[PDB]
DNA sequence: CGGCAGTACTG
DNA sequence: CAGTACT
DNA sequence: GCCG
């Protein structure tokens, strides 16, 4: 990156857009930030600003400000609430809109979200293990999660498939949490396990508490046998063979990699979900669905791809 | 002007 | 439904 | 916030 010294300032201006709920205008923002840590040399100039692909004359007036400045003005004027409600925001299971109100009813540490804030389910147990959810685990570790549930998987049937999918399966050194993938060849023995590998891993001790159970999708925390162990988010999903290639897309993300390559799937009057990749899907003028296309026939990463006219990107190159 | 991805889960 | 979450 |  040979902008830190404009996007670290422009950072904090986000992200105190985003926990204030501005949800558009934090994305402007990160954009322009990803646009600027990929340049290839520091922007020095503001037509060489206006120059990149998510730079316009807002952001590149900012940036002419912090090159003759230094600074950023308006950082001096971000609200004294907004360190607030990110300690706020960063519980799991409360957003911007939870945040605020807590805020607004004169709630200022989590000891006073502690001793005084109704809580969902989920929040109480994303306060609980409020400092292990911020911190991240080496890779190795995640290889130790991600055997735990195959193990537990493969006892029912051994022909069950389970893959480590986000970040370990782009191959970062240190992973936020785990997402396992499951699924069956056979394209059937893929339903009702859950009740069962859930029970299992719980048995165990090593599933500690869950936060979202779905018929599909699993969200909870985990934590390995032993000594100097923290608790870890855990997520899986279990998905018909059919639709394999998708839900691993998905799931292997980044998130930044998949509304990229959703939004260019639209352009082409296709949809990219989890579920399928579908063509001649009429929308009306929103971009909104009214008719559904028809599922093309995707049985690999590499098929996804192709229908979108795309060279194929391994999963490491997909760290957007 | 208005979309900015598409979906699952919770209560 | 609105809110939150996942990639 | 940016962009079609
Ligand atoms: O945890 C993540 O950030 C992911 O899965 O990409
Ligand atoms: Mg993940
Ligand atoms: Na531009
Ligand atoms: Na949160
Ligand atoms: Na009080
Ligand atoms: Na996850």
């Amino acid at each position: 990156n040979h902008n830190l010294h404009i996007t670290e300032k422009l950072e904090v201006l986000a992200k105190a857009y985003s926990v204030q709920g501005d949800k558009w205008r934090a994305l402007g923002y990160a954009k322009a930030i990803n646009a600027l840590k990929s340049f290839h040399k520091p922007v020095t100039s503001y037509q060489e600003a206006c120059s990149i692909p998510g730079i316009g004359k807002r952001m590149a007036e900012k940036i002419i400000e912090i090159l003759e400045s230094g600074h950023l003005r308006k950082l001096d004027h971000i609200s004294e609430s907004v360190p607030v409600l990110e300690l706020f925001s960063n519980i799991w299971g409360a957003g911007t809109k939870t945040a605020q109100m807590w805020y607004q009813q004169g709630f200022r540490s989590l000891e006073d979200i502690r001793s005084q804030a109704s809580l969902t389910t989920q929040q109480a147990i994303g306060l609980k293990h409020y400092s292990d959810f911020l911190e991240r685990m080496p890779r190795e570790e995640a290889t130790e999660i991600e055997q735990t549930v195959q193990k537990a998987a493969q006892a029912f049937n051994s022909g069950l498939l389970c893959v480590a999918c986000g970040s370990y399966r782009r191959g970062k050194a240190t992973c936020g949490d785990v997402d396992v993938l499951i699924t069956h060849p056979d394209g059937r023995s893929h339903r009702g396990i859950f009740s069962r590998l859930l029970d299992s891993l719980r048995q165990e001790g090593f599933l500690t508490d869950d936060l979202v159970k779905g018929e599909t999708k699993y969200l909870g925390v985990c934590r390995l046998p032993g000594p100097g162990r923290r608790h870890r988010r855990l997520d899986i999903i279990v998905v018909p063979y059919s639709e394999f290639a998708c839900a691993l897309l998905y799931f292997t993300g980044s998130a930044h990699f998949n509304r990229s390559m959703r939004a260019l799937a639209k352009t082409k009057g296709m949809s990219l979900s989890e579920h399928a990749l579908s063509t001649a899907v009429v929308r009306n003028t929103h971009g909104a669905k009214v008719g559904p296309g028809r599922v093309l026939p995707t049985p690999t990463e590499k098929d996804v791809f192709r229908l979108l006219g795309l060279p194929y990107r391994e999963p490491a190159e997909r760290d957007w």
